[PDB]
């Protein structure tokens, strides 16, 4: 697949988690909500967002 670059947002659907993703070398345009689990390994990005969230 392409390559995340950040996390942008969260939200549910139906319950479940999925994350707003920001594809690097990807313009804004082409963000994607994607389930987290099918995010792979961007554990690193997800804890910076949630940070951020936290944070206000």
């Amino acid at each position: 697949e392409y390559v995340v670059e950040k996390i942008l947002g969260k939200r549910f659907v139906n319950g479940r988690p999925q994350v707003l993703v920001k594809w690097s070398g990807f313009p804004n345009e082409n963000n994607t909500w994607e389930p987290l689990e099918n995010v792979g390994n961007c554990m690193k990005l997800v804890s910076d967002f949630e940070s951020e969230v936290f944070r206000l």
